[PDB]
């Protein structure tokens, strides 16, 4: 089955192909962000905004990917393969995740629309070749 | 940090611990069940009940977990520890999803509250002695 | 080209795949059941519910399929491949009809929606483990 | 059991005995017609007119007669009988079918009554002997 | 990514390939027809309907086909440098144009919705029993 | 063929030929973006703004050029069956698209008039010396 996690929110990975894997901040940098004004706002039985409602999944979806990524470092009798495992999740999988995460965050913070209003202004800064590219990205 | 996916829906793994791991029907059986009247209604920009919303992740997290477990069975040189992955996935943790999955799924079929008023029955069904406990377990009918 | 007979009625073979082929009662048993309060009400210029309408074809297509299969058992010179017809008809595809048949039939007895709210139960009945799953399968009562 | 597939629609095979097997166009010629403004109008969950509602059956009723008429050309160890099979369906059975099909089609297209208004004007052109028969058939 | 250049209001491709592909007049017989009273009208910086627009590309896009498909037997080497050039065009995709083009054009003659009422009023008169069917195609 | 697809929108090829041919991002980068919030908007039966319609062609017109660069290596064994295939494409007669494409898209999302006024006060950059011209010339998102 193929569905777009963003779809409903009005987004689509179709435009996330651009975003360089070095864009969104490392996972931990976000995990700490969970302690924001959002920490409490989740351990509370309230749907509120469908945003977190889903995030809360990804969180644990990973909350397990971190409670299992450790079940590897222990019960494992092959000290030559467990070195090429975490070298995929925290790298090639954090990617198709850091976005999944970061996303929601940077939407509740200020506003949803206020975000798309960027992805677009970015989805032009990226394509447009280097030599033909100003210093940094937009603002409001 | 710990939390509960069944929060806003007024629930906790606590009551899940009642449900024997070997209860929720195999994952696939559920994935297929997705094709229900609820399948085609997911690929729509409308959030609707958070059940939908949340559900996606659980799916993705898996539909991107499976398309991950099928990555090891290809890019692996030690056939000794190749089969010790499903010894956790489809098994040890599969339920960690089967619970979620089954949950939402049903919860969406027969309303929400109409669900709790179910898992609560077992909170006494299983609890009671086998000598008395009926043979047929109460399920969702009408 | 592919389509689904259970379209306008909000259904798909998808949910039928759940129903074990060996579920729908033998064709004849159904043909006879046609003689129900719904039999005499077919030979009337009134379309009424499309169930009726559609039903006819399924019947004809068969009542002109059987009066066809009984054409081979007469005009055939190779008794070796004579019995390898029912090895598809009354068997391999008989269900392709038994499904339709049974479907409409019932669907007409206990309303429509009242039907989906049935096949959906099994979408969980069968799905659940045998150790828990009750002995008696829920059916149409009142 | 004996019922008239047309009955309800206000018709009856009683008058189709006339219609020469060479009348209605070959099956394929109709299958292609399915791609008309009717293609989409069926793969959609709408009863609309009881017409197609039934047709949709015949379609598959045959849709299977074409998915089984092929199960013969493969799993069959008698290259002398499968030659006298399709030489019945696409011939003596297409007959008691092409009509079953064609019918509906030529009813939704313009109108139902607008059809019977013909079967009658035809159910007179046919009987009436040859020598005593104009060039072609009517119109409106 | 798949769409339908005719469904820009209510038109499918099926109904085209459904019709005798032998029917749609050659391309040349259409270009020389474009240069008609409709040529000096695509030059204008505006249009009334999209037909005009859709047409430009339909042409431009094509005008870039030949202005390019002509490089098959120039400074190139091969025994059959023109086996798919004039073929693939009058056989596959290339013909789709003979359909497309043909379309818009007439669409500007007696009108638009006066055409659709034809495709049908014909897509049938063709498949109907050539012996019992009327002699004249409806309008 | 003597016409200009930009004329109807008030534009001439020159207005791009002088422009950095190598500017317009790869056809790829474009086709991808196209499927942004416009993808599902073109499939629909509404041409609304001609850009749409005209665009459809471009795609198709190309969707057969992509389907064409595939028959240039089937049963062909030439000394250049994949070397000059993209000599006119990703360079000459293939740019006609990069320009076109890029064009429309931007317009639909940035009004129209405000689109031109951009390139205008831009096709000047490349004309203005490096050390003097302010390294900016943004695409106003207002
Ligand atoms: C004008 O704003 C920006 C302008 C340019 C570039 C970035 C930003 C900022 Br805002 C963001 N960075 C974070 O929010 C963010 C979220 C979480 C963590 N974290 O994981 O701790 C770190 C950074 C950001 O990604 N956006 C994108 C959507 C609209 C604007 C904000
Ligand atoms: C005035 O009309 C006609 C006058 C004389 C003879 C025939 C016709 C035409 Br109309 C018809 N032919 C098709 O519709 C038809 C349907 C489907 C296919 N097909 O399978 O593609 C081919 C032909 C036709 O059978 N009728 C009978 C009912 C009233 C008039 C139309
Ligand atoms: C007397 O009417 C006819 C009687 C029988 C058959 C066809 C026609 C004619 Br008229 C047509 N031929 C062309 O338009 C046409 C347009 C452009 C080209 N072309 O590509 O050059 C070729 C043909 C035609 O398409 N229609 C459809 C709409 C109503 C008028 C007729």
């Amino acid at each position: 089955m193929d569905i777009d996690p963003y779809k409903e929110f009005g987004a689509t990975v179709e435009l996330l192909s651009f975003l360089p894997s070095d864009f969104f901040p490392s996972v931990r940098d976000l995990l700490d962000t969970a302690a924001a004004l959002y920490r409490d706002a989740l351990e509370s039985p309230e749907h509120a905004s469908p945003h977190h409602t889903a995030l809360r999944q990804a969180i644990l979806a990973w909350g397990d990917l971190m409670t299992l990524a450790t079940w590897v470092g222990t019960n494992l009798e092959d000290p030559a393969s467990r070195d090429l495992v975490v070298s995929y999740v925290n790298t090639n999988v954090g990617l198709k995740f850091r976005q999944l995460l970061w996303f929601h965050i940077s939407a509740l913070t200020f506003g949803r629309e206020t975000v798309l209003e960027y992805l677009v202004s970015f989805g032009v800064w990226i394509r447009t070749p280097p030599a033909y590219r100003p210093p940094n990205a937009p603002i409001l």
